[PDB]
């Protein structure tokens, strides 16, 4: 590996070998069919809301998020790059697919295949990753580093349907060496959204654009139909010109066939014909190639970009609804842009290099940061493009002045902005797209006084029930299958409208909100100061035996969506507690004296009834009333924590905060398989994990990383990366389950998972606030 420092990969990278097959593991722990894409995964490309395209260790474009709320798990075998190398002297060269694989039936079967083991490596930080190819049969050894332009505080690029594919590639023998590199791929009209004829009038376009000190050279991928469709739109691959490389490209191969029209091609010397050909197909599926040639002598580099964009301006829900995406607003909404896109990256991707550089410079300039750490608190980024991100400009048929936006939960649960998820998960918009955060809490305030008085079936007991109850917020904005951001609360397994975290985690994301942008923001309290006041209000009159605070119920009428609380328990209880002190801030804030004085009122009742209740000397007990209500709960105090980051002083007192995150430590982690796997969320005081639910047995990662962080501001560092680190371990590890870039919501201590690409985990960057 001579390649390695020709590059700059930052230690921290997440890495694998190109082919590994990794033997332990995880699959899904739970009875009906769950999704399980393996481990067969990488970082994705593709900005906010544009749909995201998961290209893997292996090469492969293989975890397709192009339609809007779903997940499609296959790889597209013609996209690819492949290689053709020739030594100064020798009869023939040799050429080779940079995939490690092959089809699975007869297409592209001319093709050179199965990129051999041991011979080159992946590496992730994301939005950056990066592969080595140091293969005995390549004299000139290669790199790509491939990327979307994903950049805190910027709203613009960050949304764009495009990647840059960065090559290096540096000849370390004492031969001239002829190289050349070709980017394949199929034109992708149809193949989602389109119900019949899927590659009819399917077409390509070369683009040739000169102009002084520039040439680049694009297949633009098409559609003869100017219809405005979810299935209607352009792909483009392309190159841009270098000193000491020349061009080559072939408009039209044949996906459905054998690829030697255009493999015998690229095979024989590394130059494909240079074919221009719009003829349409009708049944056939066709792609394009670009390729660049060029000569290294002994001791060279050279250094090569090309691109991918996709221009597939709508998006379409199951309900109905056909949207723009946000891009949309810089390149234009007919769907004929795709050239436009892929100019405007492959003129400008060095610049969103070092904007990528200068906002990941701050944490891996940190020294006292392990690198373990930054791979994990870098690359759990990726789920906000990857989480079926929808982000809208414009109702097709429809200007409003915002941008409504929506993160999934995750595909196994296809419900947009979980508000009681969010509360975990939102730590990145709050911290790097603030704007983006405070509409998506906008919209949440706009639903608090809507009422839906139809009925649904309860999943979990079979009673119908009221959609959306008047000054209840919604668990949801909908879900991708119906209507996202017009019919809420899709979710129905509980009825949402009787939990008892909801109204408190939405008061505490608003003041968050507010604190976390700098405490300026008065606007934005105004905005949602109503719903506010409603939701405590209301959630007040859920208190049945006046002790102040809300009563659980007896079932799973809060996150634990199957973890039954019972009168007063430590979580909901202690974020009421944090909730009252939010409002009482907020009501300083906007000068609303008799708001401070109710909600101080009301704060300091539920402060002393709740520590009369549940303290014990050691811990918080879980609950009141429940079977096992002297568990100790990983996330007992969850409102305390919350509080910490929004600066509101001890809800608690601190000797006893202390004791209770010294027990959880002890015990949910360090006796659940020698805390190398997280926090459990329910042990006995015995020791022994509580079987009184699944949800009690199960480590959540967006839980332990909320508690890791919890731990670092209360001065429990080596607790705090402790927990943290069996998260990091069972993701990213050698030694883990093979969860990276597919984070679950939960495993149980076999290391098997429950849903993953999950949105809570996301909460590691509330360790860094
Ligand atoms: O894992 C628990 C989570 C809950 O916290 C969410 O509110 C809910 O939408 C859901 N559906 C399935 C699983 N879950
Ligand atoms: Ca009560």
């Amino acid at each position: 590996d001579k390649i390695s420092h020709k590059i700059d990969i930052p230690d921290s990278a997440w890495t694998i070998g190109i082919g590994e097959k990794f033997k332990n593991a995880g699959h899904p722990n739970v009875k009906y069919p769950m999704i399980d894409d393996s481990y067969v995964q990488g970082a994705p490309l593709g900005g906010f809301g544009a749909g995201t395209i998961g290209r893997t260790y292996n090469g492969g474009f293989s975890r397709w998020h192009l339609e809007i709320g779903k997940n499609k798990y296959t790889t597209v075998y013609a996209n690819q790059f492949s290689v053709f190398q020739k030594v100064e002297g020798n009869k023939d060269g040799v050429a080779q697919v940079l995939y490690a694989g092959e089809p699975e039936n007869g297409y592209l079967s001319s093709w050179k295949w199965d990129y051999p083991k041991e011979s080159g490596m992946y590496y992730a930080l994301y939005p950056n990753s990066w592969y080595t190819y140091t293969n005995k049969d390549l004299p000139v050894q290669l790199a790509v580093k491939q990327f979307s332009p994903i950049i805190p505080y910027n709203y613009k690029e960050t949304s764009y349907p495009v990647a840059v594919f960065k090559w290096t590639a540096y000849n370390p023998t004492n031969k001239n060496v002829d190289v050349s590199i070709m980017f394949t791929w199929q034109n992708m009209i149809g193949f989602f959204g389109k119900q019949v004829n899927v590659n009819s009038g399917n077409f390509n376009k070369i683009i040739k654009d000169k102009s002084k000190d520039s040439e680049i050279v694009a297949a633009v991928m098409g559609n003869i139909s100017n219809d405005n469709e979810e299935w209607n739109g352009e792909y483009s691959i392309g190159v841009k010109k270098v000193p000491g490389v020349d061009i080559s490209y072939k408009a039209k191969f044949v996906t459905t066939g054998d690829g030697s029209d255009l493999w015998h091609e690229f095979s024989k010397n590394g130059i494909l014909d240079n074919k221009d050909d719009e003829t349409p197909t009708k049944q056939d599926g066709i792609g394009s190639a670009i390729a660049v040639n060029f000569k290294l002598q002994p001791g060279q580099t050279i250094e090569v970009p090309f691109a991918l964009s996709w221009d597939l301006p709508i998006m379409k829900f199951g309900g109905g609804d056909k949207w723009y995406k946000m891009y949309t607003k810089y390149f234009g909404k007919n769907g004929k842009n795709s050239f436009a896109i892929l100019k405007e990256a492959l003129n400008n991707y060095q610049k969103w290099e070092k904007m990528i550089d200068d906002w990941q410079k701050p944490i891996l300039s940190n020294k006292s940061k392990p690198d373990w750490y930054k791979t994990a608190l870098f690359n759990e980024l990726y789920y906000l493009a990857d989480g079926g991100t929808a982000w809208e400009n414009g109702k097709v048929g429809e200007k409003r002045t915002n941008n409504m936006f929506g993160l999934l939960e995750c595909f196994d649960y296809n419900y947009y902005e979980t508000l009681d998820v969010r509360f975990y998960g939102s730590f990145p918009l709050v911290m790097l797209w603030p704007d983006i955060e405070k509409q998506v809490m906008r919209q949440f305030a706009d639903t608090i006084n809507v009422q839906d008085s139809s009925e649904f079936k309860v999943g979990s007991n079979g009673a119908m029930a009221v959609k959306k109850v008047q000054g209840m917020i919604p668990h949801d904005l909908g879900s991708s299958y119906a209507l996202p951001w017009i019919k809420i609360n899709a979710y129905d397994w509980q009825n949402p409208n009787i939990w008892k975290d909801l109204n408190s985690k939405y008061v505490l994301l608003v003041y968050r909100d507010y604190v976390l942008t700098g405490k300026t923001d008065k606007e934005f309290l105004k905005y949602t100061w109503k719903s506010v006041k409603t939701a405590l209000d209301k959630l007040k009159e859920m208190d049945k035996d006046n002790d102040g605070i809300p009563d659980n119920e007896g079932i799973p009428d809060q996150t634990y969506d199957t973890w039954s609380m019972k009168g007063t328990s430590a979580y909901c209880g202690s974020l009421w507690l944090a909730a009252l002190k939010a409002a009482q801030e907020i009501g300083k804030v906007l000068k609303d004296n008799e708001a401070y004085i109710k909600y101080n009122e009301w704060y300091k009742i539920a402060q002393q009834n709740f520590e009369k209740e549940l303290w014990n000397g050691e811990y918080y007990n879980f609950d009141t009333e429940s079977d096992h209500k002297d568990s100790i709960m990983a996330d007992q105090l969850a409102g305390q924590w919350y509080a910490d980051i929004l600066r509101l002083g001890d809800i608690l007192p601190k000797d006893h905060v202390q004791k209770a995150l010294k027990k959880i430590y002890e015990f949910n982690v360090m006796k659940f398989e020698n805390g190398k796997m997280g926090a459990v969320n329910g042990m006995r005081p015995d020791g022994i994990v509580d079987e009184s639910d699944i949800q009690a047995q199960e480590v959540w990662t967006g839980v332990t990383y909320a508690l890791a962080s919890f731990m670092k501001y209360r001065g429990m560092t080596e607790e705090a990366y402790n927990t943290a680190y069996g998260v990091y371990k069972m993701t990213y590890d050698k030694s883990g389950k093979g969860y990276w870039f597919r984070t679950p919501e939960a495993w149980t201590k076999d290391g098997n998972y429950r849903a993953s690409m999950y949105m809570r985990p996301l909460s590691i960057w509330s360790m860094e606030v």
